[PDB]
Formats: C-alpha cells, structure tokens, sequence
C-alpha cells in the first residue's frame, strides 16, 4: 500500500534525488557539524529517533530513509550499493550542502565506508560503521564466512515468503519458517503475530540481493576497503561461531574485522577500531546513550 | 599510450574516477554533452566537435575504463558510469544539457533522462544504441550473445580485464576463426588499434556476461524517462542463417523501445537511416550534426539557452 507509516517525534520531509524521493527526518541545530545517520537493512530512519535527541545537542543531524525503506521509493530490480550510497550522494549535494560525518549501522556501516570511498570530494568528513558486516554480507568474500553462513537464513525468507515490495506478504507462512528454521542464527528471531512496522516499511527485495550476491556484486569489499579516503571508525559488538553447525551470529568475525582494519590502514588512512562484545548489534538504539558517546567523543578527535 | 589532439583535454575528480574531457565553443550556447561508443575515447567525437562548437558548448568525455578516465576494476555497470556523468554535469557544467551518446553512450544518455538529478538532462540523443540487443535477457529480441557478444568474449578471453592478459595474436586469431556473422567484418589489424590500446576489456566482460546492466533493465529504464529521446536508427539486418543481430538493435527493438518512452509521456521521435554505420558521428560527421543541431533547435527552452 505504502500507506502504512505512523507518527514520530521528529518532523519528515522529502526531496527528489532525480530517481528516489528521500525521507528524513531533521534534528539539531545547522550551526552545528552535519551529521547523517544510516540505518539497518529493515530499519528505517527512526532507527536513530531515540539517539537523536542526544545527538542533537552537538550535531545537525540528518537521519534518512534509503531506498527501499520507509517513506523512500521502492524501486524494484535496482538495489546494489552503488545505487544505495549514490542517493546519498545527492542527498548530500542537494539537501546538507556541507560536508558530514556519516555514521551506519550494519548495511548502513557498509555505506559510510561506501561514501568514504567513492563519494564526490569533500563530501565525507569521515565514516563510523556501526557493527558493519564487512565481508560477511557478501556471497564470495574474500575473507571468512559468507552471507549464507551468517545473515542469510532470514534474507531467503523475506524473499520466499514476503517477496518483492511485499508482492506475496504471507507473514504467517514467514513466522512459521522463522520458527521451524534449523539455522541458529534464527533462534532468537522475533515472529510476533503481525509484522512489526519497521518491516512493513522494508522492500523485502532488499533481502533477495543480499541473499542472492547481487546487491554487491559491484562493490567487492576489499576493494572498496581499499578505496577509502577518510578516517573510519569500526565498532564492533557481540559476535560468536554456533558450536553445532559454524554459522556467525553477529556482523562480522574477528577475522573479518583484523581483515578489514588492515585494507584501511594500507590506504594510508586513518583507522580506529572498538571491540564492544556485549553490546547488541543495533547500539544504536538499544543503549542510545553509549553510542552518543562513542560517536560523540570520536568526532571530536576528527581535524576541523 | 596516449596521443594528441586538436582540443585540449582537462581532467575532474569525480570523486572515485577522474574523468578526463575535451571542451570546445562559447557557453552562451547550450550546452552539450558527448557520450562515445564502447571502446571510443572522447575524441571518437574529435572530427566532428569542430561542427558542432559552432551551436553549442561542448563537453566531450572519456567514460570510465576508458581513454584517460580512470579504469575501475570490477565496477563497471550502467549505474556507476551514469552516475560519474551525473556528478560531471554537477562539477564541471553547471548547466542544463542535452546529451548524445553513441552505442552504450546513447543506453547511457537515456539513463541519465530517467535518473539523473532533478533538472540536469533537457533532452537526450541515442544515436544507434543498443536497447535490449545489449542485455543478457532482455525483455524483447535478441540478447547480446546474439548480437554484440561474440567479439565481447574474445576481449575477455583474450586481451583480459584491464588488458591483463594481453593476447592481441590470439584475439585476431579466434576472431578470424569466429562462427559468428557478426565477426565477418571484424577489423584485425597486426597490432592493437589506439581506441582499443585506450580501452579497459573488462567493459567487454561486463557486457558479454550480464553483469553491465543487470540493475538496469531496459524497458524499465526506457519507461523512467523524463526528457524528450530522439532515436536513431542506423544499419541493421539479421542474418537468415544463424538469426545474428547485425547491427545495434532490430527494429523489433526499436519499435517497443519507442513504444516504451511513449507510454512514458514524454517527446519521442525516430530516425531511421537504415545505410548508415554505427558511429554516424564518426564516418558522416557532417550528417550526424544537422540531425543534432536541427533537432535540438526544435526543444523547449533552445532559446533560454543561449546567451
């Protein structure tokens, strides 16, 4: 329907990129250093509304809606990271007109390193990527565990049973497979009776080109971790190898991390990592309070 | 490798590539931006641009993997070169422009009317594109291992991305050997032409083997269109033997394609010029620019734009 959104604390608007109309919503005040926040794959921009008030009180923050998500176009056939991180490009260029630092959580992760690498210049400040699935979220890393073996067991069932821009919408069938699915990376996965907002705002196609390896077919991650021109911090939270069947339960492993930090680092590049294992994956809006901190505190050793 | 030119080249960063571009007339004129053809560098437009600085502000440019442009390595896809032209028009001119693209130039001068930023594209030229032909499965006719992809494959094969394997004795070798009718008149000279010398072959890969615009499908991207297309038509012919597409698309294409930007609301029109070679704007440069300049003199807006 697309008709389905709700209230929130912050005022929505909307700007035309050329292909999507981007949502945002808008905190803080312009005297203050931009900051774009990045959502989860299945999150929309609210993701960030219990942070936002905190970082309102030190940066002019643009949480946004990506393709696919929220109140942005759905645009069926064209998800890849390329077209995910260039809406954002223009969503700089033609609504903040400064430059930013760009924090994401997870897909969102990806795309600040995204922007850090192939945005136009000047754009990006510098990139935090939040829990990030670097590697992990591909179909042929380069290092480690791939998307079927991590993240992949409930991208196969947005597919299967909600299907492209909610074209089937069998949520009854997609929680009885959520929980009857032998990956242990499902055992902890919520199947409330009715679907939960943030997911009838998602594309479920989204989840077909994770699973499938096209959303990044074009963006091989250790290349694009090579092609980085700004400081970038890793922050990286709970993760652990299933002792029954070897999936990863997390973003990304150990391994995957030291993988990454080192492409970084031989761009010449600043690069600082923060292990945090306790924490939950989306930090962001399970305990506000650190993640201000942590981005709060980070962007204040950035140059001017 | 590269050699010279009658019109100084200058060179942006775009950001991820740095697109290397000739400029030539006044910009009281309307601007105008000039895509070449696959394996053509920007001066594919050199003996023509003279005509044409004389009515327009001319932006000739090298699209990535290609001439001075930066050679990308696994990120060749109609997206990523569209994108660079976008944020070429954003960086460097400032303006409105209509856009003419030869081949994969016109796919992408029709990507930039339905997906560029709001304003940038007045109207677009596609001077023998390959709509459909070009895709692995497109929506109507032929598919590129059917029309194009026969001498795709042999630049993967054998010249390799980003000239990495360097066989130019062996491609010239399995191109003669070629079953394809589309090989038949296929240029191979003892040492490699300067436009291919110029060229990254893994533009060739990502064509033979689907990845170029599997984000990008033709009729949805023909049906996203948001300017006027002018489409010309050049030589094609199939081949009663084995069915090969001669040329950059059969009029079955041409015909839905047309149909397509219609339904889309917007101006269309069509050229056939069923003797004409590929690169019209290369081999009959005289009659590729009145086609241009008398079409463009009939868009909205041709007098807002000179100045």
């Amino acid at each position: 329907s697309r008709n389905i959104f709700v209230s929130h604390r912050f005022p929505e608007r909307q700007v035309d990129l050329g292909e999507v109309v981007m949502n945002f919503a808008e905190a803080g005040s312009p005297d203050n250093p931009a900051l774009l926040l990045l959502p989860e794959q299945t999150g929309s921009w609210w993701s960030y509304e219990p942070v936002m008030g905190l970082l309102a009180e030190n940066f002019h923050v643009f949480a946004v809606d990506i393709r696919g998500q929220g109140r942005s176009t759905w645009t069926p056939r064209r998800y890849s990271l390329d077209n995910f991180g260039n809406d954002l490009v223009r969503f700089i260029a033609l609504v903040i007109k400064r430059p930013v630092v760009v924090a994401g959580n997870s897909s969102g992760g990806l795309l600040a390193a995204w922007l850090s690498a192939y945005a136009m210049p000047g754009q990006i400040r510098a990139a935090l990527c939040e829990d990030a699935p670097f590697f992990a979220s591909e179909l042929v890393p380069a290092y480690g565990h791939s998307v079927l073996q991590a993240a992949g067991p409930a991208f196969e069932l947005y597919r299967d049973f909600l299907g492209d821009q909610w074209s089937i919408g069998d949520w009854k069938g997609f929680v009885e497979a959520a929980k009857a699915s032998p990956a242990k990376a499902m055992q902890l996965f919520p199947t409330p009776d009715e679907a939960p907002q943030n997911l009838k705002e998602y594309d479920p196609e989204w989840g077909r080109a994770f699973f499938e390896g096209t959303v990044a077919l074009h963006c091989p991650h250790d290349r694009m971790l090579s092609q980085v021109k700004t400081p970038i911090l890793i922050t990286h939270h709970a993760r652990t190898i299933d002792p029954e069947t070897g999936e990863l339960l997390g973003a990304l492993s150990d391994l995957q991390a030291e993988h990454a930090q080192d492409i970084i680092r031989s761009a010449g590049v600043r690069v600082d990592y923060q292990s945090h294992p306790d924490a939950l994956h989306m930090m962001h809006l399970f305990d506000p309070a650190r993640y201000a901190e942590i981005l709060t505190s980070w962007s204040a050793t950035l140059p001017a």
